[PDB]
């Protein structure tokens, strides 16, 4: 099972995206976990073509303490010599001199296609290369096999075949940083802000940023504006400023065109709305920002996930199997053909080539295509000249949670253009039983993306208490669909609805469950709304705590975050931290587990990494609290290290959605109206709306691949009431991650790798 | 475990219960299947008394052939001289002379209570007759204890501990003959019937059969009717006259009384009928009629069952246990204590004689107060002032069987009186989606008692194909509930309905199902309505064919019973027959088995028994046939029987209901109706009838105790429609009793017994 007696090379290639280091970390502490000699290639394919000293052999403390750095501490540059055949090989012969038949490559597009190019041509080059009299035939025939193992590393996201990219989301904390220094301020006179995003090639960065910031206008390379849009872009800001909205946010990719070859700069965009409008007009580039900072949560996770699942796709990769792309699509780990992927891309380029270009968009993938679908509708209002009888009233229940406000802004608008009566409950299940409902229009919910918490109340009261009340305020404001974005409350309260169809008539109406709580305990999804969030805030307030020892000093820090009895933002965490150990309720430990941990950390802190750290989710042990845990490793580490303390409380809570957070609560608000009006029209009967079944209350997943619709009562056998979380958690293979990645000798027989899969044309 | 070294006696005394030699067989058998010595004491007391030659020693051989014959074989006597303890002492003397501390004793109320003092006087009448020196000292320490089980046999019912006793079925058989020749004719001009019946203490069978024929009048003795009865029993007369009702029914108990001490004659009855309405009136007075004739299906299946029951719990009785009597309340079998009993027969003997006569008929049993409320409601149309907005429906659903009319009968006057607006819909599920529905009267179901078949047509198409007209007809109806009469197909339609209400809201509404069938495979009962009729006329006819070899030919007769894939029918009617093998689906029998059990024919058939009599239900096998077993028997028994065989094809089912029967749907029809009632008030808000829980579609039941109301929900996982049968069913148990008394060794270790329990106040 194990790598034994083979080597892996590891390089990273192109533009230094950050989360980078995390992938490098992550496949160099699996290579030599494996048992597999890991070798680091420096400056990548220049490296590898010069060979020599750029090419060392790993130790573990090789890539340590580099998860929160961005970048590549491997370096990457740009080398012509690995284009022709003379360089190319010259870095198959320097792998050879070290053993290295397996390569992992960490790159956009273009190294991913030269990585292509050096498989399809590595046995020609081997076969040039015992000729030429540089390697004995024997010795060549061993390596005759070269095996690729690709990770999409790239804030363009242009690789066809993958959905996201190492970087992507981090460029978006940049982008939105940016964003929210001018949104969140107190607007006081008419200004226009011009972002320039770097997006060339590829207008992902620019559409995603555009979606999550709510942009007035788009520039995107790859739907062009047609033509006089002049004119309609500056109607469009005029209309705006009649409303009284006192700031326009054009969003203008670096490879922005009209519907010819001709590009539309951001100082052309700005004089326009200049002369036009007369609004103070200031582009803001932002150029190397968007590579920089330290790599987001998500980043991290995704890049110690696909490093690790690289390592072992290049054990298990055979002669027979190609090169493979390591990626996710959804939530769900994937391996791709690096040759089909590569196509793809060469497709796009071709058809981007004014041959096929307004059929491009779709070859980009369909997460581009309903992207910036979705951005235009809730953009601007227009007419919904078809009406329905039916309304529906949206709730908010249970803790705040960073994007429920995004949630209940699309879901306003999309159901407004699909003609519904949209009220707004404040209070959630309160005000239902109270009667706080509040028709709502298209402006009311403007500006409604960033704002973190919930504009509408929420409550934790469950419905049961106030039922009469609840089937009361239904019957008279004629509520025939309920959108309840909330935790565990909320999929509990509706639960109660739903069983209390068989009392009530009027509860006989179309629910949905969006999932939104810094727990992800809600059972039917992978990623409640706003745990992204939480994570993100967690990994900040933990490196920064890790970052306050300094130097000599050797300090372990007991950090408590929150999550109930649901691990999953302890375990992240730590995995996006470095923790040494994130003890959780679903992993129940003893005091002999204890001391093992203990003992491992004081001989990890005789090493040369001086400051440890370990998680504990708040209710992991009755017994073993922060406390104890701050007593023992204090005690223990006596005359090595000291230790520290620092509960989380609610610094993990009220911060402001992540980018993650606002398009997916965005999205998925979407898909829940889409889903409440198909529901409703196939239920409508006889005058009236009556959902029975039980598919007619579901849960807005995301539960492996795709949006998933989990009906609540087949979610209520895999949830555990008592503990407010699901029985089988979707991340408890993490922390085999999580204890491999800390030196723990953890058996991870029980974790599943993507198998390879197809494009989907 | 077994009870061997030990010796029983059994005897019967009193009126000779037809059913007798049914107990009498089982108590033998089973005593000398378990190792037990038998004693068979002819002329009950009397030959206790006189002993000697009337207690003679059992073999398998004694009781063979008796289970058709009524009466007692082993013979019943008068004695007074068990009263006084003269002639008490002489049967213990004579009970010790052959070891037998082992007592069953089958009779009536004073049968039960002379062994209740025989026991209580035990100890005292050896210590006398070893102080007189008719036994030594030892010799009497052993046989300290005498273990009596007592079974009451009596066509009476006067046993208050007891619901029902044996012959009591039976005599209500002959009963119904006699008045099923008066209202079976063709009704030619006004007549009354006065029927006499022998119930000179108890007037449970002058209830029963009042309650079975719809009698316009009764007089029980328990509750005698007020002054002035002669005007109103002539006016009720009077009025049924002038409706056109040709025939009018007196049943008079021969203990009759009024208010006052003074009988009612059914002479004065009359005469009182012929002066004031000149009606042709003839008494017909039954006399030994009653305890004549075979005994019914029911008595012979219950009294092999109970005597199998005394024997078991005459061998797992120690000294300290008290006397029994093995007893079924409901259809589960239960022990009550000798002495309770006999203390309540004496309570209500006392409160009939003038102490608390108003308030006896309570302490006489809640069956006998129900059983008459439930006749006083039916027979007279008193004025429903109360009203009711609901309506309801009443389906005949799947295959006619026998007693269907007489539930339809019930549920139609009950609903009315409670004010509901009650409809029939002919062909069932088909007529309904036909919109077949005609509202009826009280005198719409008027004589609709004793018609076999079902009155409203019946067919087996489920209402999924023609689920939208079902629910087109019962909004435009505006039926609130729906009462289902039927078998397996009445359940599976109303599981269909309970299904279809997440699709429908005009199916949420209350349903009920009163199974209805010939197989019995209804899950949710016992005793499907009609089960009792189709085993009645199934061993009828194997009794007929069991006949006809007529004494000197060995014939076996293979004979095949309906029943589907449910051996319900045919096991019962093998117990019922003394079948030598009833081969059902639900014990799976190879070639090994058939060898096994032709062996054991020829066996048996080369002793004094020349008639077997084997049954096949249907559909037991696919390949061993009636005509596979045929050429089998005939074969293998070659110069030893013949075979012949008789497939009783719809012999079985068209026949008028069974008293049982008839009293059965009477009661069940009635608790539907008060159900549906009940459930319909539980159910109506806002203005509406909302039933959409799964506790709001019923099957009524009578599962093990008392009626029972099992949801179809609840039933569908014990229910194999494939099969369209029960998964577990009850009566499995009563194979090992066929095979036990067919003398096949099977450990029946799985058969279990009724425990003692209390006598209900
Ligand atoms: N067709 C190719 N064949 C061989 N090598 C290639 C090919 N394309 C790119 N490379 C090599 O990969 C290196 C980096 O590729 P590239 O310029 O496209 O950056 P990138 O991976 O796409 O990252 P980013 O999009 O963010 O800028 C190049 O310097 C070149 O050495
Ligand atoms: N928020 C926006 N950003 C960028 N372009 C936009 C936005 N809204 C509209 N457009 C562009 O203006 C053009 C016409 O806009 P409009 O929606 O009013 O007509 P349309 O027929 O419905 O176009 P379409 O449905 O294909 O998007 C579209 O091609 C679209 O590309
Ligand atoms: N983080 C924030 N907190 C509080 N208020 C905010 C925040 N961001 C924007 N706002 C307010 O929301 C108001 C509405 O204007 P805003 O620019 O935000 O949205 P919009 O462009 O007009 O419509 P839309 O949301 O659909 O894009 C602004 O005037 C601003 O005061
Ligand atoms: N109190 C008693 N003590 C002793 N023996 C009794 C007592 N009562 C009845 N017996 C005995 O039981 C015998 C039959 O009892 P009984 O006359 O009451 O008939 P039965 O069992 O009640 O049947 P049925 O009611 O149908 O007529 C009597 O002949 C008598 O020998
Ligand atoms: N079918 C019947 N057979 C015998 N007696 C009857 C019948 N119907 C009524 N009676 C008797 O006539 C008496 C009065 O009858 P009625 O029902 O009209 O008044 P009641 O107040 O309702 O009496 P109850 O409710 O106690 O039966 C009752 O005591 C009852 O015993
Ligand atoms: N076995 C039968 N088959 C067919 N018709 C029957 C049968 N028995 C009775 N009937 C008919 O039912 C008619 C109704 O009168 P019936 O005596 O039977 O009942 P009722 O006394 O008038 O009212 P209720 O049923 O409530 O007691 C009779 O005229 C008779 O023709
Ligand atoms: O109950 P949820 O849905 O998991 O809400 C998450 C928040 O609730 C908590 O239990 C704490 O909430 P409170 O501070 O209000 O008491 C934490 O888990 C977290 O801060
Ligand atoms: O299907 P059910 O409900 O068991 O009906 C009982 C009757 O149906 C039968 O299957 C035969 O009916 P048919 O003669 O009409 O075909 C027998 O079991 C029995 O005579
Ligand atoms: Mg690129
Ligand atoms: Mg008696």
């Amino acid at each position: 099972a194990s790598g034994a007696g083979k080597a892996i090379g590891v390089l990273t290639s192109g533009g230094d995206a950050q989360g980078m280091n995390a992938a490098v970390r992550a496949v160099t502490r699996m290579g030599i976990y494996v048992g597999a000699k890991v070798f680091l290639i420096y400056e990548g394919y220049e490296g590898l073509v010069e060979g020599g000293e750029n090419i060392k052999q790993a130790n573990w403390l090789s890539v340590s303490n580099i998860i929160q750095l961005g970048g590549t501490i491997i370096g990457s540059a740009r080398c012509k010599a690995f284009t022709t055949r003379e360089g190319r090989r010259a870095a198959a012969y320097n792998l050879v001199q070290h053993g290295i038949t397996n390569l992992c490559v960490i790159g956009g597009d273009g190294s991913l296609t030269g990585a292509n190019i050096f498989r399809s041509e590595w046995g020609s080059l081997l076969e040039e290369l015992v000729a030429e009299g540089k390697i004995s035939e024997t010795t060549a025939r061993t390596y005759s096999h070269l095996n690729i193992a690709g990770l999409v590393g790239s804030i363009d996201n242009d690789f066809c075949g993958t959905d996201m990219t190492i970087g992507t989301d981090s460029a978006l904390h940049r982008i939105m940083e940016v964003i929210d220094a001018i949104t969140t301020t107190a607007q006081s006179h008419q200004r226009t802000f011009v972002l320039e995003v770097m997006g060339r090639h590829c207008g992902y960065l620019a559409l995603v940023s555009a979606l999550a910031s709510g942009a007035d206008w788009l520039f995107i390379p790859e739907a062009p504006p047609e033509d006089g849009w002049e004119n309609f872009m500056c109607e469009r800001l005029g209309e705006t400023r009649s409303r009284g909205s006192r700031l326009n946010i054009i969003i203008i990719a670096e490879g922005a065109i009209d519907r010819n070859g001709k590009p539309i700069s951001s100082s052309y965009v700005k004089d326009l709305v200049v002369q036009r409008l007369g609004f103070d007009t200031r582009v803001t580039v932002l150029g190397h920002v968007q590579r920089g900072g330290t790599p987001s949560a998500f980043d991290r996770i995704l890049s110690s996930k696909m490093g690790m699942e690289a390592v072992m796709a290049l054990l298990e990769a055979t002669p027979d199997t190609p090169a493979c792309v390591v990626t996710l699509s959804g939530n769900q780990s994937v391996r791709l053909p690096l040759m089909e992927c590569v196509q793809m891309t060469k497709e796009v380029q071709k058809a981007m080539d004014d041959k096929r270009f307004d059929e491009a968009t779709q070859l980009r993938g369909g997460s581009f295509e309903n992207n910036w679908n979705i951005y235009k509708l809730l953009a601007h209002q227009k007419p919904p000249k078809e009406k329905s009888n039916f309304s529906l009233a949206i709730l908010n229940v249970g803790a705040p949670a960073a994007g429920m406000n995004a949630a209940v802004r699309s879901a306003v608008r999309t159901g407004i253009s699909h003609g519904h009566t949209v009220y707004v409950v404040h209070d959630g299940f309160e005000g239902l039983a109270k009667g706080q409902v509040q028709e709502v229009g298209w402006h009311d919910v403007a500006g409604w993306l960033g704002r973190g918490g919930s504009m509408l109340g929420t409550k934790r009261t469950l419905p049961k208490g106030q039922l009469e009340s609840i089937v009361e305020n239904i019957r008279i404001y004629g509520i025939h669909a309920l959108l309840v974005v909330g935790g565990f409350e909320a999929y509990e309260g509706v639960l109660q609805l739903v069983e209390a169809r068989g009392r009530y008539e009027e509860l006989c109406i179309v629910m949905c469950v969006i999932p939104a709580t810094i727990s992800n305990n809600v059972p039917g999804t992978d990623f409640s709304l706003g745990s992204d969030t939480a994570v993100n805030a967690a990994m900040e307030s933990c490196d920064r705590i890790k970052q306050s020892a300094s130097g000599t000093k050797r300090r372990v820090f007991i950090v408590e975050t929150m999550g109930g009895y649901c691990g999953y933002l302890a375990t992240v965490t730590g995995i996006a931290v470095g923790a040494d150990a994130a003890y959780v309720f679903e992993d129940p430990f003893n005091i002999h587990d204890l001391k093992v941990n203990v003992e491992h950390m004081t001989e990890k802190m005789k090493t040369d990494i001086q400051r440890g750290l370990v998680l504990r989710n708040e209710k992991c042990h009755d017994y073993y609290t922060t406390e104890f845990l701050y007593n023992l490793y204090s005690s223990e580490g006596k005359g090595v290290f000291d230790c520290r303390t620092n509960v989380l409380g609610h610094l993990q809570q009220g911060g402001a959605p992540t980018p993650f957070d606002r398009n997916y609560g965005t999205k998925l608000g979407v898909k829940a109206m889409l889903w409440l009006s198909e529901k409703l029209r196939e239920v409508y009967r006889k005058g009236r709306v009556f959902a029975n079944a039980p598919d007619s209350a579901c849960v807005i997943g995301l539960k492996k691949k795709a949006v998933a619709f989990s009906p609540v009562t087949e979610l209520k056998k895999d949830t555990d009431f008592e503990h407010r979380m699901p029985r089988e958690q979707w991340w408890l293979s993490l922390r085999l991650m999580l204890k491999m990645l800390a030196q723990y000798r953890i058996s991870m027989a029980a974790y599943v790798s993507g198998e390879l899969e197809h494009v989907t044309r």
